[PDB]
């Protein structure tokens, strides 16, 4: 806080680092896996 | 394939010939078979 008589060394001790991760909304999957699939065993 | 050290003679030995036979859609027949039939025994 750098305001009282006794301070702290650096902002690293005034800060809490979280370990959790957040992601935005993403595009959905639609046409990838709708058709039936024909297994193949040659060129 | 012609990428490795050993190859094959032609695509005929890299192919599968299937005996399965398939057909497209076909027109439906309506008029030939709704009128009553009159048998005859002379000209």
């Amino acid at each position: 806080n750098q305001s009282s008589s006794v301070e702290v060394s650096s902002e690293s001790y005034e800060t809490i680092f979280s370990q959790r991760i957040i992601r935005d909304l993403q595009k959905e999957l639609v046409v990838g896996a709708l058709f039936e699939e024909l297994p193949m065993s040659s060129k």
